[PDB]
């Protein structure tokens, strides 16, 4: 919308690819985000000017409120430092949420298990993660955008044949072994709050359909995240960088920075 103000940083070079050991484009056009593809200091002014607010949701409940502490102190080290910040912490003991110190423009609202509608009102775009997480290196503005799935660490480079989808036709889940782009996470999703709340409603919608018919998905919500994401083009697809187990995977050279990782 705003100009942007005079910057100063390298020329892109057109006749030199970003990467040229991985795909940084969808067929879709859609950017596939690894380190070295984007310039934050311009994406940065971009979402500043725009007086972004990303909200956070976890869900914390039993055992993995233990998981909280950690999940919210690395956040305020590396998730959108900078910009506007809304943690949703949803658990059934709110009383356990630990006390952590956040940044000046951040803040946290817990949520004991707040209208869908309340979304729409205090945030641009939701990202919805795992709790037994912890970020270790930035994350930030540059995987904004409408809609945006993660590529599962442990099927990047597998084919389409080898994905873990729902195979039983039964399942509204199904995706037959000619059909596919990547196989994406459960635990990292998002996009605008417009998009984020229509691919919740129709993994829920599909959910029940599928319980209705006494079935349920192999990997439960990630096997409809998937079928959504395949059915609807995500606008933004994410590497592994941003959902990563070093304990069970290592550190490969493809990946410049572990992001957001597994805890052990
Ligand atoms: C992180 C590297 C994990 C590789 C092992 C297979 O991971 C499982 O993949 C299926 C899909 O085929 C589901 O997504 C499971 N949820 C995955 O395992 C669980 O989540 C991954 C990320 C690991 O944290 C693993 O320890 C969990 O059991
Ligand atoms: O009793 C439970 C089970 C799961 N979860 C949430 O569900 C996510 C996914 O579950 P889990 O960690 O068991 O799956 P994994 O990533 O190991 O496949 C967790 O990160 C938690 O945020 C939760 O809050 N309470
Ligand atoms: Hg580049
Ligand atoms: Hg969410
Ligand atoms: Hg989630
Ligand atoms: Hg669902
Ligand atoms: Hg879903
Ligand atoms: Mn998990």
């Amino acid at each position: 919308m705003v100009s942007l103000p005079r910057m100063v940083y390298p020329q892109p070079k057109v006749l030199t690819p970003c990467r040229k050991d991985v795909l940084v484009v969808t067929p879709w056009l859609a950017p596939i985000v690894w380190e070295g593809t984007f310039n934050i200091d311009i994406l940065n002014e971009q979402f500043r000017l725009q007086n972004t607010t990303i909200g956070l949701t976890v869900f914390a409940i039993k055992k993995y409120v233990a998981f909280l502490k950690l999940f919210l102190e690395t956040a305020e080290k590396h998730f959108m430092v900078g910009h506007r910040v809304h943690y949703y912490v949803f658990t059934d003991q709110p009383a356990a949420v630990p006390r952590v110190t956040l940044g000046t423009g951040r803040q946290l609202s817990v949520l004991e298990v707040f209208c869908e509608r309340r979304f729409l009102s205090e945030v641009d775009y939701l990202v919805c993660v795992d709790v037994d997480m912890e970020f270790r290196d930035h994350v930030g503005v540059e995987i904004l955008t409408p809609l945006f799935g993660t590529l599962h660490p442990g099927f990047y480079g597998s084919s389409r044949e080898a994905f873990t989808y729902e195979r039983r036709p039964q399942s509204q889940a199904y995706i037959p072994k000619d059909e596919g782009d990547f196989y994406y996470l459960g635990g990292f999703f998002g996009g605008s709050v417009q998009e984020v709340q229509r691919l919740t409603r129709a993994c829920h919608q599909a959910m029940m359909v599928d319980q209705a018919n006494g079935i349920e998905a192999v990997w439960h919500d990630e096997s409809h995240l998937n079928k959504y994401l395949l059915r609807h083009k995500p606008t933004k697809v994410l590497s592994p960088e941003y959902l990563w187990d070093q304990q069970l995977l290592g550190w490969p050279a493809v990946l410049r920075k572990l992001r957001f990782t597994a805890v052990p």
